[PDB]
């Protein structure tokens, strides 16, 4: 039943009512019942009716407290990149840098086109990614798809333990340029996120399905044995680029989108991607669950290599929302198997 619905696990877009917009968590469950998280991946445009903030004409003075400037190393598809933080810089002062003849966006025709020189110019010319920014530029009142207070499950975290995690349940923002990329990964704990491309240029997703990732992670082990010696989950790092040349070429299957401003995308547990940014632009992000996201909770294989890293407490969600379990699973003998193409149980609505 569900292994009929989006048997391609091709990324889907929606285009929802302004009534099916209002009710975040029902709008997630129904993408699922379409077999959308079969992908990893879905776009869902908003009603124009809509918008989280009437202008973004006062942020030139919003402060980025560390820039990165993003080195990349590497030969034929594979590539590791690597991060070196510079002096906070007001967003006026990024956008100079963004826009200037050095960094900005090389013309071209089609998509296929900007893409290919992407891939290509990789490793030159380091361009500077505003990323992990604090903050939200929905306005206070905006209660449809808030970022800042989606109100799902996640929100257990908070309000049993008062811890925060920086991005995880609390949102950041991201000013990108020309070719700013973000490495193949997924969400710590394997959590869903939510994405949304404020204003600027277009951000290029690739996606692979949760029920191939293992097929990703074994060829991520074969192009870099010394990372996955010395972590267990290396690509949590987020260094790790892999051009979809060399996706096709060893049979992991992948799908890509491009994001326009005023766009959200989701993605799902266990939904590995990647992608760069067109220009200039900026977005938002947190992360969220479902009560299917739990189990996905409790098998999540963490980096092992540093003792920052983040890692959620299980014990509260099976407590409640699997309590005939929690016994079996605190005896480590729990050996439920994860169907990828299952929806979450809210579907059932
Ligand atoms: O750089 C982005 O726009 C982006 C896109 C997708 N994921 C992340 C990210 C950063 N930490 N977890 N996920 C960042
Ligand atoms: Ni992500
Ligand atoms: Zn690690």
């Amino acid at each position: 039943e569900s292994e009929t619905l989006n048997p391609s696990a091709r990324i889907m877009t929606f285009y929802p009512t302004m009534e099916e917009f209002r009710n975040f968590s029902r709008y997630i469950a129904y993408i699922e019942s379409q077999g959308a998280h079969r992908a990893g991946l879905a776009k869902v445009v908003p009603p124009k009716e809509w918008k989280p903030r009437a202008s973004y004409d006062d942020i030139d003075d919003l402060v980025i407290p560390a820039p990165i400037q993003q080195l990349v190393t590497g030969q034929s598809g594979l590539f590791t990149q690597y991060n070196i933080q510079k002096k906070a810089m007001t967003v006026r002062e990024f956008r100079k840098i963004a826009n200037s003849d050095k960094y900005c966006t090389p013309r071209y025709s089609e998509f296929e086109e900007l893409e290919r020189k992407y891939w290509k110019n990789l490793t030159f010319n380091p361009p500077i990614y505003g990323a992990d920014v604090n903050g939200t530029l929905y306005e206070k009142h905006v209660d449809e798809w808030n970022i800042g207070r989606l109100r799902t499950i996640l929100d257990l975290v908070e309000k049993e333990s008062g811890i925060t995690i920086e991005g995880v349940n609390t949102p950041y923002l991201y000013f990108g340029m020309w070719k700013t990329s973000f490495a193949w990964h997924t969400e710590d704990m394997d959590l869903y996120s939510i994405n949304y491309l404020h204003f600027g240029e277009p951000k290029s997703w690739y996606s692979v399905p949760p029920e191939h990732g293992k097929r990703l992670e074994r060829l991520a082990k074969g192009f870099f044995p010394g990372s996955a010696q010395s972590c267990e989950a290396f690509l949590r790092h987020k260094m790790t680029l892999i051009s979809p040349l060399m996706l096709k070429k060893y049979g992991i299957p992948f799908d890509k989108v491009t994001q326009e401003a005023g766009e959200f995308m989701i993605t799902f547990p266990y939904g590995y991607h990647a992608g760069f940014n067109h220009g200039f632009n900026c977005a938002e992000s947190t992360n969220f669950a479902t009560r299917r996201w739990i189990e996905y909770g409790k098998q999540a294989v963490l980096c092992s290599c540093r003792k920052d890293m983040v890692k959620i407490s299980m014990d509260v969600f099976v407590r409640k929302f699997q309590p005939e379990r929690y016994k079996l699973w605190k005896a480590g003998k729990d050996n439920t198997v994860i169907d990828h193409t299952l929806p979450t149980p809210e579907a059932a609505e």
